[PDB]
């Protein structure tokens, strides 16, 4: 699994509420976190099927 897919979701310093995903390591499952708008990490994503797609492969 890529190494990106196993660091903790970072939302960053900006003030917006965006609903995005990041893959949870330790539960197997992308899950939704909020970011702020700024500054997005790798494990990021704006749907289940994309972090599915590039971080839900052993």
């Amino acid at each position: 699994r890529p190494d990106f897919c196993l660091e903790p979701p970072y939302a960053g310093a900006c003030r917006a509420r965006i609903i995005r995903y990041f893959y949870n390591a330790k539960a197997g499952l992308c899950q939704t976190f909020v970011y702020g708008g700024c500054r997005a990490k790798r494990n990021n994503f704006k749907s289940a099927e994309d972090c599915l797609r590039t971080c839900g492969g052993a």
